[PDB]
RNA sequence: GAGUUUGGCUGGGGCGGCACGACUGCUAAAGACUAACGCAGACGUCCUAAGGCGGGCUCAGCGGGGAAGGAAACCACGCG
C-alpha cells in the first residue's frame, strides 16, 4: 500500500497574450523567469473577425512543470487565494484549476516594460503504475483499483495545504 | 472572268443536341458479353512535391475541468 499514494503528475501553466507580435515576448520572459524554461508558442486553428485572429499566427504560451520544482509553485500561487477553493473546480477524473488575475502577486517584481499578465494553472493527480498506458511495447489500460477519482482528489487537498472547501 | 467545294448520326428532313474519341455508377435478369436522342455525373488538366524512402504519431466527434472568454479563440484529462 506504499503504491496507492496520490501524487502531482504534471502542472500546466499558460498565458493567452491574444494577438501575436511584440505582447507575446513580455509573456514569453514571464513564464521562463517564473518557472525557469523556455515555454511553447501556439497558432490558431482557423480565422476569425469577431474575436480579430488569422488561421496561422501565435496567440499564447505555455509550459509543463513536474518533479518537486511544481509542488513549490503551486504553494505560492495557493495562498494568493487565502489556500481556498471553490468545490465545483474538481472533475470525475482527479483534476482542478483556477485562474490567477494579475501576474504581479506570485513573485517577479514589476519592470514596468513588460505589464501585468494574467495566469491559468491546471492540476493532475495519480498514483503510480500510471506508465502502463503510456509507454510503448504493451500498452493496455489501467483499472479501477487506481484511478483517482473526485471526492478521492478533494480530500488530498485538506491534507497538503488545509485549504477550505467553497460551496 | 475561270475551275471547284459547301461531312455524319436523327422515331421524315430542317433548327437544336452530340448518344462522333474516351472514364465511373445504374439500366443488365448472382461467370464473361449485351440495345435506345435510356437515367446521374465527369474529361483535353494539375503537382520539385501533391514523386521516392526512413522515422514518430492519430482522425471526425462526445463527456468532465480551467482569469477577462461569450454560440465559435487556446491549454488539458478520459473515451473514441
Amino acid at each position: 500500500n506504499p503504491m496507492r499514494e496520490i501524487s502531482i503528475k504534471k502542472l500546466s501553466i499558460h498565458i493567452c497574450a491574444r494577438e501575436s507580435g511584440a505582447k507575446l515576448d513580455r509573456a514569453a520572459k514571464v513564464l521562463e523567469q517564473l518557472t525557469g524554461q523556455k515555454p511553447v508558442t501556439s497558432k490558431a486553428r482557423m480565422t476569425i473577425r469577431n474575436f480579430g485572429i488569422r488561421r496561422n499566427e501565435k496567440i499564447a504560451v505555455h509550459v509543463n512543470v513536474s518533479g518537486k520544482k511544481a509542488y513549490e509553485l503551486l504553494n505560492t500561487a495557493l495562498r494568493v487565494k487565502e489556500y481556498e477553493l471553490k468545490e465545483s473546480c474538481f472533475s470525475n477524473n482527479g483534476c482542478f484549476g483556477f485562474g490567477i488575475e494579475e501576474h504581479i502577486d506570485l513573485g517577479l517584481k514589476y519592470d514596468p516594460n513588460i505589464g501585468i499578465f494574467g495566469m491559468d494553472f491546471f492540476v493532475i493527480l495519480a498514483r503510480p503504475g500510471d506508465r502502463v498506458s503510456k509507454r510503448k511495447r504493451c500498452k493496455s489500460r489501467v483499472g479501477n483499483k487506481q484511478r483517482v477519482y473526485a471526492e478521492d482528489a478533494k480530500k488530498w487537498f485538506v491534507e497538503n495545504f488545509e485549504g477550505v472547501l467553497v460551496e
